[PDB]
């Protein structure tokens, strides 16, 4: 038995969705209302009270990148996610960590803030895009020739690019064509296609929030 | 060849020192002046420009918990650090992540700030202590019956406890005896004994800065 507590537009939740589908395991997806969190969510992640929460045979695993590695280590022979080489594996972990650290606050402020905080966030996220663009280089994936951990770690953000462009006056699509091509590559995988919500859906939800709350 | 670029009182660098010694590998330690970073440091960690940086056969590995896992995966049979069970491994990673996330800002502010910011930091770090104390519970180690990843992730902070008590007016030693006993346990390992600097030395270094 596998349960995933998640939020549809969560790029972190999307990672675990993708990892589960890469392994072709069946699981129960449960949508959480983050303004009205379930007893199960609070019981299973008392420390952070965040989604995604992966519940396997009744036991909780928290933090999306830790969940992906957990899923990979349980089913290593089906669509291996992490490299087998320790050095390459260390590098994949580094770049997933980089994404987590650099996007957590700015990407929240991109859609939830205006004024000075949003401005700061724009600068930081553009810096992330430039850095990831440089790291990707001319490879098909962050993982080189094949879809890997860092691809999983960032692809969910693609579903937000249009939102960031519209609500934060960013230019992403025309400025980072290698990243757009990479995203198009990843989207051909059924795991990714299933996990990522429609970009217009995200945009509509975020603009609604900004109208009503701001 | 293994080079470690580090700063002696860095609790993060201490993790990698410990992991290397757990595996009994020889390596070159290089002390970095963090106010005057070496060209090697800037070349090898251009993204964060932080220590510890582990350089193996000329190739850099950054972030201490990632370095520890790298070292564990290179030499898995000598004093294994991470659990072999995937779920237990996930939990070890979770608690090392918890420590990284909750200590990064407060522990810097404990000695570098005053007023409202230091007060906030004290509140946050005591919460970390209480949470880890609860997680440790009655086990000998965070890793259970044996020294493991989370023990490595936190043990370096012990060498700063006296500093926090003195410069932030915190009470740690008298308030968290299970954590004190745990640290005594860890200190019996040669890796930990080598890595952790004297508590008064750390305090002196911070007092100069303040
Ligand atoms: N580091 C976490 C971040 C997860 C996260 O931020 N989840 C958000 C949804 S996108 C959340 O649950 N927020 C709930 C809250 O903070 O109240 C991970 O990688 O899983
Ligand atoms: N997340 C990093 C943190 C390492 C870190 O913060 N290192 C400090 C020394 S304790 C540093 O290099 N500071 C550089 C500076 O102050 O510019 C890790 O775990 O290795
Ligand atoms: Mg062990």
């Amino acid at each position: 038995e596998i349960i995933l507590l998640d939020y549809w537009a969560s790029m972190y939740g999307m990672r675990t969705r993708i990892a589960l589908e890469e392994k072709k395991v069946k699981y129960e997806y449960r949508e959480e209302d983050l303004s009205n969190k379930s007893p199960l969510l609070l019981q299973m992640n008392p420390i952070h009270k965040k989604i995604p929460v992966l519940i396997h045979e009744g036991k909780p695993i928290c933090e999306s990148i830790i969940q992906v590695q957990y899923i990979d280590e349980l089913w290593p022979d089906t669509n291996p996610i992490l490299p087998s080489d320790p050095y390459q594996r260390a590098q994949a972990r580094f770049w997933a960590d980089y994404i987590d650290k650099k996007t957590y606050v700015p990407c929240k402020a991109l859609w939830s803030e205006s004024g000075e905080k949003q401005e700061a966030a724009k600068i930081e996220f553009i810096e992330v895009l430039k850095t990831l663009d440089s790291e990707l280089g001319d490879k098909y994936y962050f993982g080189g020739n094949e879809f890997g951990l860092v691809d999983i770690a960032f692809i969910g953000f693609y579903s937000w690019f249009r939102t960031y462009e519209e609500v934060a006056n960013l230019s992403i699509v025309l400025e980072f064509p290698k990243l757009m091509a990479w995203a198009q590559r990843c989207l051909k995988r059924e795991s990714v296609a299933k996990a990522l919500p429609d970009s217009d859906k995200v945009l509509k939800s975020v603009s609604d929030h900004r109208k009503i709350i701001l």
